[PDB]
DNA sequence: TGAAGAGAAACCAGAGTATACCAGTTACTTCTGTAACTCAATTTTCGGGTCCTAGTACACTGATGG
């Protein structure tokens, strides 16, 4: 195999890749991440994401 | 009085003979390039579109299950 393959692998089975769990201090990120870049009714939040850690 | 040849009327292949193609070459032309202006016809080439089928991202929906 390569390094890549088993990386992918062990990512695409992993569980401590995403947080799975909300805390308040990521809440207050993510409302003061969507106050910021909505624009109406429009949030983006592929683009919010990317601040947001895990 | 037959014998060993003498003569005679048939076939039969073959060697010149007769064709039968089949190349073997001498002049005698055109056709190049360059130049030029002309104009139209035609081609090439060339950057960009154009349409189309097939995924792709992404926010949301709609359950779903523990």
């Amino acid at each position: 195999r390569s390094a890549f393959q088993c990386l992918q692998k062990f990512q695409q089975h992993n569980k401590a890749l995403k947080r799975k769990e909300w805390t308040e201090e990521e809440d207050r990120m993510l409302t003061q991440l969507v106050q910021e870049m909505r624009v109406g009714s429009h949030i983006p939040y592929r683009r919010i994401v990317y601040y947001m850690e895990g």
